[PDB]
């Protein structure tokens, strides 16, 4: 368990905090020298760069944009003196990839995983009253050992090049906002949340973390801050009566109140009662079926690359509503924590990704993905130093996702080798893991590739449910031979239906490159007719069997990748424009999910 | 009546025909002095120049592209050494804008207008059996005086630069097939068919007129090969029991076939294609062979990539294939006759026909769309070129209607678009042109044109001629736009009240309404020149439409995006589309469709 809390931070009597955003000093290591040249201690010919944000984008020279190795950012601050006393982190929203954190000279931390906090001790180091420095060394390169995975390739020059072994920018910096947060020397560091529905009442059991032994209290409010239950203890059970249960596009929020009392701390969230079982080939959302409706989304925007921005946030959940969904899937890592904070107040369904994504040795992926081509990647002597990175996001995920109420499964991979025993070996560790983190035992899954056939598939038996990643009519059988590609599909789910295993489906990908504005009459691949047909085609395989239970379309929207033959500008499966305007697929979407 | 036949070319025994499309000879002439200088016996410094086709977008500096003024074609053939004792005519599909043909070295004939046929009698001159030369001097400048009407601006450098009073890009030159022919020396010159529905019987009443005196006899045959009718002299009727009449996009084509007959022998034979069919406004209503119909399509330009007016077979092939799968059953030819082409294809298929007269820009406006509505009277039909003007307007609809009439295809002459009406001096021109246009036509079919907004019901003089009433209106666009187009639509529907008002029980139609589209461009919430705006505009406008009962067809603007003189208001030509130049569709493409799949 984690020698940190990964909880938000907030501002009380008890919590202090301080945004670290804004224009920080950046500087390119390339020799990789910056250790023994005392960078550490400030940088030496520094330029600025925006917190958050990815460093790639504003560059107009391909070295910097494609920069790969390591790379150093460096910032100042005042603390307030009253900070003395409290114990005082830095709290990264993320680093990519991995990065050590030096503070006023000293290396506090280094952390590996470039999408998930991270959080630095820096109270015996810290002068408050004074002006402090932070200076972070990044490393953006990617390898087999560490999520998500690829490779490094050395030019002519000794430059890099990053290589991914996925389709998408390897964007990477400082790319969520930093705080500085003063925290009392005994305090609340995580807790949990599991919920029963008892007719029209309701059980909201918890467990809570402290740094100390002194006695808990919790609270908890209604939307309107009146009271409705209190229950003392680390342990305890919350009775709810005539709870306002939290439901699918329609959120009710209560608010948690933890107290460590003589008051030594005080923490608060909102919450969502709320219940997530799979029964049979349904999903139940508080005892009633619900049918996935959504996107597959990308961290992405003109600029920002994966820098975190609220007015992203806005503009695509007005998308999102206006297309009648009520779901998404954090393809293909983890996001900000203000995404799920703003699913709760709209009621969106989530499934969360760790950033598995990869395992499968190939630098043009997609196309691959269906070949029928085994690359060994579970064989491999790196693999155990893999497992145990993978383990760990996906402990660090759950620890930091499990209390949002749209939170309602885990995939813990997207498109890896499953075919042979190594695979499975791996797997079953990480659901493992991952059933201990989580008090809720929601549903655990993953996304499945078409190599992933039904005759050879060892790791489907894991999941609780299952997602299907299939481009049926793209990759295979496109064009012309689209009604082979039709029968191609529904041989396939006929397979899987023989299987009678009685859980549900869900598609989680599929989709075609469209370029907006291209129209032809026939329609052609690329083309925005071809989208249109390509869906209602799709659809009338999803409709056609009892355990589909879900359609996640694939992408939401335009978003940015490596360059290359296949690649106009990033990748264009997206029913939006990447500014974040509609295709004419997207009218499709909203019409079938009204 | 014409000096010569406006009837297609044929081959048969009596008949033979000869093109000479292919790389041309082509000179400017900026200076104007090939006639002084012996043009008419060859140019001196040419390039090579595709026939048919206008010259404009070949060249890739501006100085060729824009030129206006006097430029000049020539050509060679051979013509056969059998066609001695034959008359030997060329034939131009169109010469754009006039024209003085030249046949080895000796000035055969004038032409003014840019948009008919022009035959040059080279019988006198040609030499068969032997190589021979023709040679064409052109001029493309806008005046007042003929159509369709512009101005012509002197640079400081003294090029000329065209400034039209319509909105389309000049393009000129030899923009349609060109043949030489030989006809017999008695010939038939022309001939007009009416029709009277029978019950299972139809009555083909006909007149023919030849150029000398031996007697016709009129066959008919049906789509088979079949004798069904025959008669004799220059005026009868044929009788057709059980009679396969033309209907709209399901169509029926008898050839009718006149001979000149001297005894026993064939003097000449002509063949053409036609359609039983009736044509008749009845109340608010527009009635083919006896029951209503609703016009459904759009204006057209004879316009595409390269070719500019140029005449394609091709381009006929695709743009049909288009309207089918809208589900059209009509199209104008704005604003100028097409090539003939254009219309035995839609005999065909069914397609119905407005066929307009080139009388456009008769308003003095350089921008002409934005003033359609802006209410400014600009003292045209006042002017002392008024007469020469209307001299001109009145001999291109003879030409249009004798060319034209025999079609099925069309059901309507349009005798202007968006003039000046809101005065008396508008009303004592039109009078005559109208009047003009019911002597030519031998089935007196309804008659028309296209009002602007500026011809308000208070203020117009001219819609009492017009047996139906053709709207170009822009509410949601022009006026009114983005968001005010609920306004928009609010003073759409009090004009229609207006009209409705003056209960004229004539029928109206639509001729044009749109919006400009970029194609790709898209926008939550829409704006003005997104693909969902063109889509919005159009449910708007169809509420409207549909709340009245004497709207009877509805004519959008335009089938295709189009080339356009340049400017700000104009991003690479006209894009009111709703298919794009290349022939694929936007978003409100399928808007069509849909409507127009369950209309009637
Ligand atoms: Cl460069
Ligand atoms: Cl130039």
């Amino acid at each position: 368990m984690l020698e940190y809390s990964e909880l938000y931070p907030i501002q009380n009597g008890h919590r202090m905090m301080q945004s670290l955003d804004g224009m920080w000093k950046f500087q390119f290591d390339p020799e990789e020298i910056g250790e023994k040249s005392g960078w550490e201690n400030g940088l030496p010919a520094p330029v600025s760069m925006p917190v958050p944000s990815s460093f790639a984008d504003f560059f107009t020279d391909h070295k910097e944009r494609d920069y790969c190795g390591d790379f150093w950012y460096e910032t100042e601050f005042y603390l307030p003196a009253e900070w003395r006393n409290k114990k005082i982190w830095l709290r990264f929203g993320s680093i990519t990839h991995r990065g050590t954190v030096y503070c006023n000279g000293m290396e506090i931390t280094s952390h590996e995983g470039g999408f998930l906090p991270v959080l630095a001790d820096i109270s015996t180091v810290a002068k408050p009253g004074q002006v402090n420095q932070v200076v972070v060394k990044i490393n953006n390169e990617l390898n087999e050992t560490s999520l998500p995975c690829g490779a490094t390739k050395i030019l002519n020059n000794g430059r890099k090049l990053a290589k991914p072994y996925f389709d998408f920018f390897n964007y990477s910096g400082l790319q969520r906002s930093v705080w500085v947060i003063a925290l009392p020397e005994e305090s609340v560091k995580d807790y949990s949340v599991d919920y029963e529905l008892c007719g029209t009442d309701a059980l909201v059991k918890y467990e809570v973390v402290t740094t100390g032994e002194h006695p808990v209290i919790v609270r908890l409010l209604d939307a309107e801050g009146e009271l409705v239950a209190e229950t003392e203890g680390k342990e305890g059970i919350l009775q709810v009566a005539n709870a306002h249960l939290w439901e699918v596009r329609n959120a009710y929020l209560y608010q948690i109140v933890i107290l460590i009392t003589d008051v030594l701390d005080e923490y608060r969230e909102k919450i969502g009662i709320r219940t997530v079982r799979i029964e049979g080939t349904q999903i139940l959302l508080n005892d009633r079926p619900v049918y996935l409706k959504g996107f597959g989304k990308h961290e992405d925007f003109s600029i920002l690359g994966r820098g975190f921005h609220w007015g992203i946030v806005k503009r695509d959940f007005e998308c999102l509503k206006w297309t009648n969904a009520n779901c998404f899937r954090t393809s293909h890592y983890p996001y900000a924590e203000e995404w799920y904070q703003f699913a709760d107040e709209e009621g969106f369904l989530i499934i969360d990704e760790v950033p598995a994504v990869g395992m499968m040795r190939s630098t043009r992926n997609f196309v691959a993905a269906g070949s029928g081509n085994y690359t060994y990647f579970f064989e491999a002597l790196t693999v155990p130093e893999l497992l145990k990175s993978h383990i760990a996001d996906t402990e660090e995920m759950i620890t930091r996702d499990k209390n949002h109420p749209s939170v309602i499964a885990w995939s813990l991979f997207n498109e890896p080798e499953t075919i042979t025993d190594y695979a499975y070996e791996y797997f079953k560790e990480v659901f493992a893991a991952a059933e201990t983190y989580d008090f809720q035992s929601r549903p655990m899954t993953g996304a499945f590739e078409k190599n992933s056939k039904p005759e050879l598939c060892k790791c489907y038996p894991l999941c609780d449910f299952i997602c299907l990643n299939r481009y049926y009519g793209w990759y295979i059988s496109g064009g012309p031979e689209i009604e082979e590609a039709e029968e191609l599909f529904r041989d396939e789910m006929d397979r899987w239906k023989a299987k009678e295993l009685n859980v549900p489906f869900v598609f989680t990908e599929f989709g075609t490159d469209t370029m907006a504005g291209l129209h032809k009459l026939p329609s052609i691949m690329w083309s925005e007719e071809y989208q249109k047909e390509y869906l209602e085609m799709n659809f009338r395989v999803f409709d056609s069997y009892e355990f589909v239970q879900g359609e996640l379309a694939w992408n939401f929207a335009d978003f940015q990748t490596t360059e290359g033959i296949m690649r106009v500008d990033g990748n264009h499966k997206g029913v939006f424009t990447r500014d974040r305007q509609p295709k004419a697929a997207a009218v499709v979407f909203k019409d079938r999910w009204e």
